[PDB]
């Protein structure tokens, strides 16, 4: 039942719709919104070294290396 849904570091602008974070983003790590969400390591494997491969499984929220 879980991953429908937002986490407690999401703004409330994620929490609107549509996604307002396109001018106002402080989402954490709780949220895979890749409207917001977006990352720089590929699917061939991780670039930073947090283990992630797109917005998909991007455990950072953001101000990180592949941001
Ligand atoms: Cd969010
Ligand atoms: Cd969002
Ligand atoms: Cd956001
Ligand atoms: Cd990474
Ligand atoms: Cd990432
Ligand atoms: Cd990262």
């Amino acid at each position: 039942g879980s991953g429908k849904g937002k986490g407690e570091k999401c703004t409330s602008a994620c929490r609107s719709e549509p996604c307002q974070c396109g001018s106002k983003c402080q989402c954490g790590e709780g949220c895979t919104c890749a409207a917001c969400k977006t990352c720089n390591c590929t699917s061939d494997g991780c670039k930073c070294g947090k283990e992630c491969t797109g917005p998909d499984s991007c455990k950072c929220g953001s101000s990180c290396s592949c941001k």
